[PDB]
């Protein structure tokens, strides 16, 4: 349970749900066909439209509630321990990313941290250790304009039955500058691009001794894979 709150750009912090779409509850989404898997359940909304350059380092804060830690010791701030899984990024093109509806976009990964099989860190470990945030560079090449950046925790702590697995989403509005020419091959959609079969979706992570370690086997992280200029 945590929601993708703020946004950093070069380690400038945004301001707290400054140009997000992000909802005001921290339950998880697990309906995979559900419009709720775009940018998360409708909540807050910004008029705020985030000016990046391509290339920039983009931070992604996650915290257990709007605001930080829901009380004092918050074990569960950022996000639980046990929600094992990968964190991944996506674009969609835009062309006003204040008011464009969220249905029916054309997405394309661009940066994703899933699971390393010989250290046996998932993203959402690397998630904690860095108190929330998740850290990306947009692609050099992605054209100027606006457009969605959709940021989305996947905890797969009870994703040994079908539809459980958790989806914890929201999305930036942002403006790219001084960017390519790159345009996707292929885009995906969301809903659509996941089912509830896929094999990092219904997946039993725990190992021999009780340990979401996946038994040290690789991982395949549901969508396309991240794009390369
Ligand atoms: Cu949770």
């Amino acid at each position: 349970h945590a929601i993708f709150q703020k946004v950093s750009v070069n380690g400038a912090d945004q301001g707290s749900l400054t140009g997000l779409r992000a909802p005001n509850n921290n339950n998880p989404v697990q309906n995979v066909n559900s419009q709720d898997m775009i940018c998360g359940q409708s909540g807050s909304t910004s008029n705020t439209i985030i000016e990046v350059k391509a290339g920039d380092r983009i931070g992604a804060w996650y915290q257990h509630v709007i605001g930080g830690a829901q009380f004092p010791n918050d074990p569960d701030n950022p996000i639980a321990k046990s929600h094992k899984g990968p964190v991944m990024a996506y674009l969609a093109k835009v062309d006003n990313a204040a008011t464009a509806s969220k249905t029916g976009l054309k997405w394309f990964k661009i940066w994703e941290d899933t699971f390393n099989p010989s250290t046996k860190t998932w993203g959402v470990d690397n998630l904690i250790n860095n108190n929330g945030w998740v850290y990306f560079n947009l692609p050099q090449c992605i054209a100027d304009g606006n457009y969605l950046l959709r940021v989305e925790v996947l905890a797969l702590h009870s994703a040994y039955s079908q539809g459980q697995a958790q989806f914890f989403q929201s999305c930036a509005q942002i403006n790219v500058s001084g960017g390519g020419s790159f345009t996707p091959a292929s885009t995906v959609s969301f809903p659509g691009a996941y089912s509830a079969s896929d094999p990092g979706i219904l997946i039993n992570i725990y190992g021999a001794t009780g340990q979401p370690d996946n038994n040290g086997q690789p991982y395949t992280a549901p969508g396309p894979a991240p794009i390369s200029c």
